[PDB]
Protein backbone atom coordinates (compact mmCIF):
# COMPACT_ATOMS: atom_id res chain seq x y z
CA UNK A 1 0.00 0.00 0.00
CA UNK A 2 2.13 2.87 -1.25
CA UNK A 3 0.23 6.11 -0.90
CA UNK A 4 -0.20 8.86 -3.44
CA UNK A 5 0.58 12.02 -1.47
CA UNK A 6 -1.46 15.08 -2.36
CA UNK A 7 -0.07 18.64 -2.07
CA UNK A 8 -1.66 19.01 1.39
CA UNK A 9 -0.06 15.89 2.86
CA UNK A 10 -3.34 14.00 2.63
CA UNK A 11 -2.39 10.64 1.13
CA UNK A 12 -4.47 7.80 -0.24
CA UNK A 13 -4.45 4.36 -1.77
CA UNK A 14 -7.50 2.91 -3.53
CA UNK A 15 -7.34 -0.71 -2.43
CA UNK A 16 -10.56 -1.46 -4.31
CA UNK A 17 -11.92 1.00 -6.86
CA UNK A 18 -15.66 1.58 -6.58
CA UNK A 19 -18.06 0.23 -9.19
CA UNK A 20 -20.56 3.07 -8.84
CA UNK A 21 -20.80 6.93 -8.96
CA UNK A 22 -18.37 9.34 -7.33
CA UNK A 23 -19.35 10.98 -4.05
CA UNK A 24 -21.12 14.34 -4.26
CA UNK A 25 -20.95 17.26 -1.82
CA UNK A 26 -23.89 17.57 0.55
CA UNK A 27 -24.94 13.94 0.09
CA UNK A 28 -25.85 11.80 3.12
CA UNK A 29 -23.73 8.66 2.75
CA UNK A 30 -22.93 5.40 4.54
CA UNK A 31 -19.43 4.30 5.41
CA UNK A 32 -17.81 1.55 7.42
CA UNK A 33 -14.33 2.30 8.69
CA UNK A 34 -11.46 1.41 10.98
CA UNK A 35 -9.26 4.20 12.31
CA UNK A 36 -5.74 3.44 13.57
CA UNK A 37 -2.77 5.42 14.88
CA UNK A 38 0.61 4.83 13.18
CA UNK A 39 1.56 2.23 15.78
CA UNK A 40 -1.36 0.07 14.70
CA UNK A 41 -3.66 0.87 17.62
CA UNK A 42 -7.30 1.03 16.55
CA UNK A 43 -8.91 4.11 18.12
CA UNK A 44 -12.36 3.80 16.55
CA UNK A 45 -14.35 1.76 14.07
CA UNK A 46 -17.85 1.50 12.69
CA UNK A 47 -17.63 -2.22 13.49
CA UNK A 48 -17.04 -1.55 17.19
CA UNK A 49 -20.04 0.77 17.14
CA UNK A 50 -22.10 -1.96 15.48
CA UNK A 51 -23.27 0.22 12.60
CA UNK A 52 -22.06 2.23 9.58
CA UNK A 53 -21.47 5.92 10.05
CA UNK A 54 -24.09 7.80 8.06
CA UNK A 55 -23.23 11.44 7.62
CA UNK A 56 -23.28 14.33 5.16
CA UNK A 57 -20.03 14.57 3.15
CA UNK A 58 -18.19 17.78 2.26
CA UNK A 59 -19.95 20.07 4.72
CA UNK A 60 -17.69 19.91 7.78
CA UNK A 61 -19.53 17.14 9.62
CA UNK A 62 -16.30 15.10 9.85
CA UNK A 63 -12.59 15.98 9.92
CA UNK A 64 -11.28 17.80 6.83
CA UNK A 65 -9.25 14.74 5.84
CA UNK A 66 -12.45 12.75 5.44
CA UNK A 67 -14.23 15.42 3.39
CA UNK A 68 -11.21 15.87 1.13
CA UNK A 69 -10.23 12.20 1.17
CA UNK A 70 -13.70 11.00 0.13
CA UNK A 71 -14.97 13.85 -2.06
CA UNK A 72 -11.53 14.52 -3.46
CA UNK A 73 -9.36 17.61 -3.61
CA UNK A 74 -6.27 18.89 -5.43
CA UNK A 75 -4.27 15.71 -6.03
CA UNK A 76 -7.06 13.47 -4.71
CA UNK A 77 -9.71 11.81 -6.93
CA UNK A 78 -13.12 11.14 -5.38
CA UNK A 79 -14.00 7.73 -3.98
CA UNK A 80 -16.58 5.82 -5.98
CA UNK A 81 -19.59 3.99 -4.58
CA UNK A 82 -18.49 0.58 -3.32
CA UNK A 83 -14.84 1.46 -3.04
CA UNK A 84 -12.33 0.70 -0.31
CA UNK A 85 -9.73 3.35 0.36
CA UNK A 86 -6.93 3.83 2.85
CA UNK A 87 -6.25 7.41 3.91
CA UNK A 88 -3.23 8.85 5.68
CA UNK A 89 -4.27 12.10 7.32
CA UNK A 90 -1.81 14.65 8.76
CA UNK A 91 -2.89 16.25 12.10
CA UNK A 92 -3.69 19.57 10.43
CA UNK A 93 -6.53 17.84 8.53
CA UNK A 94 -7.61 15.82 11.56
CA UNK A 95 -7.51 16.77 15.27
CA UNK A 96 -4.35 18.89 15.24
CA UNK A 97 -2.52 19.79 18.45
CA UNK A 98 -5.67 19.29 20.54
CA UNK A 99 -6.12 15.57 19.91
CA UNK A 100 -9.42 13.79 20.52
CA UNK A 101 -11.12 11.60 23.13
CA UNK A 102 -9.28 13.38 25.91
CA UNK A 103 -9.24 12.94 29.66
CA UNK A 104 -7.21 15.89 30.83
CA UNK A 105 -4.07 15.89 28.74
CA UNK A 106 -4.33 12.18 27.93
CA UNK A 107 -6.16 11.47 24.66
CA UNK A 108 -7.26 8.36 22.78
CA UNK A 109 -5.93 10.31 19.79
CA UNK A 110 -2.74 12.09 20.92
CA UNK A 111 -2.03 15.66 19.87
CA UNK A 112 -0.35 15.94 16.46
CA UNK A 113 -1.42 12.42 15.47
CA UNK A 114 -1.29 11.25 11.86
CA UNK A 115 -4.44 9.17 11.33
CA UNK A 116 -4.88 6.06 9.19
CA UNK A 117 -8.37 5.11 8.04
CA UNK A 118 -9.59 2.19 5.98
CA UNK A 119 -12.84 3.48 4.50
CA UNK A 120 -15.57 1.47 2.83
CA UNK A 121 -17.84 3.86 0.93
CA UNK A 122 -21.04 1.78 0.84
CA UNK A 123 -23.11 4.38 -0.95
CA UNK A 124 -25.75 7.01 -0.28
CA UNK A 125 -27.93 6.74 2.82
Amino acid sequence: CEFSVSPSGLAFCDKVVGYGPEAVKGQLIKAHYVGKLENGKVFDSSYNRGKPLTFRIGVGEVIKGWDQGILGSDGIPPMLTGGKRTLRIPPELAYGDRGAGCKGGSCLIPPASVLLFDIEYIGKA
